């Protein structure tokens, strides 16, 4: 069998010998302008329409959690990939517990109130400042998926009132679901840190604008973990300067890099991390994509297909 | 039974009334100045010496886990506390769990190197930096006691590997342990993450310095949250200039409210709270100290006492 691969940041040299070694069976290579020799089988990130253009593939598997890069060239670029050619994606694979990492870290650090204590040092004012109770500190997570089920269990131990909100209802113990845009705004209600998880569609691109930051109690928080397009940069500035939120981190952008000229470098009360929340671990993700591949060839049942219908 | 009780912030109002509540044999009064009646049990904090000076007691409650600002004054006025009376203090009383926040939220915020990447920001520059390993990110808790106890449970839990220092041999799972002076230099050896959970005695004093911070390995962190006494402020600055510190964080110092003079105020690398890690649940403080009442007055064996020749 053939596999074909690309991906602009990582080695290549690795990854074309760890799947070999998986799948001893099969001849792995590294993708490249030129490449029209055929192919069962593609592993991607970025890939540009060349690649796939008209391609007769298995299948292909997409090196990330998030499809939206290759969903939204699928859409400008129809001739890319057949519609009879599934595609799958990376569900977990190490990312659960990078994502639970970074939100109980900020959570807690949110809570504790280390970011008010950060600016009173800055001053240099010594100042203690009230507790915040569990009761008005819920945690609202948007996208319960693979990854929201990880972090809303991780911080469910944690005694903060949790809850989510999907397209299908949830019944996870110690967990309330909320369902579509007609309970978002019960979802966003009593909500005070809001951390998103959605995948980017077109049915949730900039969900996170002035709209949205109004039905948020004041002094609420954001943790953007998704996709930058999920936020209106100039709308959550002006959230912050007028005390509807509290604080912010956010490790996607609207650009990325993102721009000096951008006023969130600038702005105090919002952290920034350059797109690095999780990333899959290679050996698992290999692990992972062989075994897709071994049940594919078999005509067994697999897991990690992106339902192309539904966006992600 | 008579019962007297003073705390500088704490509403002496609702602690007298939960206390006879607890205690319905209990008179209990609020002590000041001008009180020389006499009394079986007296609940404090920070007291003044006068109150104690020269008192015939059954026992003596510290309103929290440290005992220092008592003892610390019995050299030079072994009168305030007779040798016979027994003194006690609270153990966890939910502190425990404060202590457990403020630790997993740190610890995590340097391992995902939040440090550096608001530093980042800071800097208008875009720059993903290298993970950590858990393997080179130790956590070595000095003091392993009630409180080190609560906080090596919640970060074995994320996979760190774990370390205590204490004066006797502990038996936790995923930590090793590490005993008296003797064992020091190879505990700090390979700490990545220094908790400081010790009492403050004679023998502790002065033990965070320019020496102990040498034997420590390269990019180690500090996180202080005993007594202000524990750490050599002057010896913490140099370590981080000079790189052998990567970063501190600071709940408890050498003058409280530290003086706007000081140069940890400005340390860009030296986050800091107002001694407020952890507080009692006044709940759960009379709900100890009432029981121990009952029992000491049956004749009944109790918990919580300070050895007065250990000096915590
Ligand atoms: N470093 C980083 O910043 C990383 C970011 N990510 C981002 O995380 C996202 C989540 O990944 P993962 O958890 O694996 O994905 P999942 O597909 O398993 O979860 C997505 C969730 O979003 C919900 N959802 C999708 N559209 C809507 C909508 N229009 N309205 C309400 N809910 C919606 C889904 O609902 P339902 O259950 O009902 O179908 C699902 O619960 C990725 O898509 C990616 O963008 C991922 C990895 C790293
Ligand atoms: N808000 C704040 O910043 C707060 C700070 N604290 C601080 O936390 C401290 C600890 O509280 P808690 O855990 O209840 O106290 P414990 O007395 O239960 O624990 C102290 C630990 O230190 C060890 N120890 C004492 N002396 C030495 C020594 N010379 N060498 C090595 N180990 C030593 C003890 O060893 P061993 O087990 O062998 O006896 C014990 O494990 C308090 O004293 C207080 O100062 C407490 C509450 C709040
Ligand atoms: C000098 N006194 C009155 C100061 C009390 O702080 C000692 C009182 C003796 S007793 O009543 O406690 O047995
Ligand atoms: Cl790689
Ligand atoms: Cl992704
Ligand atoms: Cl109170
Ligand atoms: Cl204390």
């Amino acid at each position: 069998m053939e596999i074909i691969f690309y991906h602009p940041t990582f080695n290549a040299a690795w990854w074309v010998n760890a799947l070999e070694k998986a799948l001893p069976h099969a001849r792995v290579r590294e993708w490249k302008v030129g490449d029209n020799n055929p192919a069962d089988y593609a592993l991607v990130w970025q890939p540009p329409v060349e690649m796939l253009a008209g391609r007769r593939l298995k299948a292909v598997f997409v090196l990330g959690a998030g499809v939206d890069a290759i969903l939204s060239k699928l859409n400008a670029h129809p001739e890319m990939l057949d519609a009879s050619i599934p595609l799958f994606r990376l569900e977990d694979t190490g990312m659960g517990l990078q994502m639970q990492e970074y939100a109980v870290s900020q959570v807690l650090h949110w809570f504790r109130r280390f970011d008010d204590y950060q600016a009173l040092k800055n001053q240099a004012l010594w100042k203690p400042l009230p507790e915040y109770t569990r009761e008005e500190f819920s945690v609202g997570i948007m996208g319960a998926g693979v990854l929201g089920a990880k972090v809303a269990e991780s911080l469910q131990a944690w005694g903060f009132p949790l809850r989510c909100w999907s397209r299908s209802r949830k019944s996870w113990p110690g967990v309330e679901s909320y369902v579509g845009r007609e309970e978002l705004r019960a979802f966003l209600n009593q909500t005070r840190v809001l951390i998103n998880l959605l995948p980017n569609t077109a049915q949730t691109v900039g969900i996170i604008n002035s709209e949205l930051l109004d039905q948020l109690p004041d002094g609420a928080y954001v943790l953007n973990l998704a996709r930058g397009v999920h936020v209106q940069e100039a709308d959550l500035l002006a959230a912050l300067d007028s005390g509807k939120l509290k604080g912010a981190m956010l490790d996607v952008f609207s650009q990325e890099p993102l721009p000096q000229e951008s006023p969130l470098w600038r702005h105090p009360r919002v952290a920034m991390t350059p797109h690095i929340a999780a990333v899959t671990r290679p050996a698992e993700a290999i692990d992972y994509i062989s075994r897709t591949i071994t049940q594919l060839e078999k005509g067994e049942p697999v897991t990690g297909q992106v339902d192309r219908a539904r966006g992600y």
